[PDB]
């Protein structure tokens, strides 16, 4: 059944590190989110936001694909959160080509690193939705953050961060392909 909450709901719990702002129950953003510990890994898992972000020249702007993709693990990678329809999505936005590693001894890291390879050597970009260290209250703010996929996981990446209901994902080339009004922060 749905989750206990109220109308103009009010909170923010702490999981693992990341701080999570509560949707009210008639949200389509809190009826979307599945996420949860589960047993059956013995770990916390999310529904997490993914879009991806084409091409474009300085006139003519292209429109993004998007998907929602589920029990996504506190210890898992992008990559392996991403579902394969992102993956062969991302393959067909930018024509990206599928490569071979670690044959010689390997039969699940050889393939979490199958799909992190054609990322890194097509040099796309990952970025994320940032929201204040202190905040208490549910607020919408343009504010991403670039993100190490090949060297982070999940996890980490948001044990630093706060987040409204469930986290969001951007996929580009570069900030000039990245959504309008979206921005990304640099150090100070």
């Amino acid at each position: 059944g749905p989750h206990m909450r109220d109308s103009t709901e009010c909170q923010r719990i702490i999981r693992r590190g990341v701080n999570c702002l509560m949707l009210p129950k008639g949200m389509q953003r809190s009826s979307q989110n599945r996420s949860k510990w589960d047993k059956t890994m013995d770990l916390f898992v999310w529904s997490v936001e993914w879009i991806l972000c084409p091409m474009q020249e300085k006139g003519e702007k292209k429109e993004l694909f998007k998907h929602v993709s589920h029990r996504i693990k506190e210890t898992d990678f992008l990559v392996q959160g991403m579902g394969k329809n992102v993956f062969q999505k991302c393959c067909e936005f930018y024509r990206l080509a599928g490569t071979s590693s670690c044959i010689e001894g390997e039969d699940g890291s050889e393939t979490k690193e199958e799909r992190t390879q054609i990322l890194q050597k097509s040099g796309l970009k990952f970025y994320t939705k940032t929201f204040p260290y202190n905040t208490t209250h549910i607020m919408d703010s343009k504010k991403l953050v670039e993100l190490a996929i090949h060297e982070k996981c999940i996890g980490e990446l948001l044990k630093n961060t706060t987040v409204i209901e469930f986290p969001t994902i951007f996929v580009a080339m570069t900030e000039a392909d990245l959504p309008e009004g979206y921005e990304v922060l640099h150090q100070e």
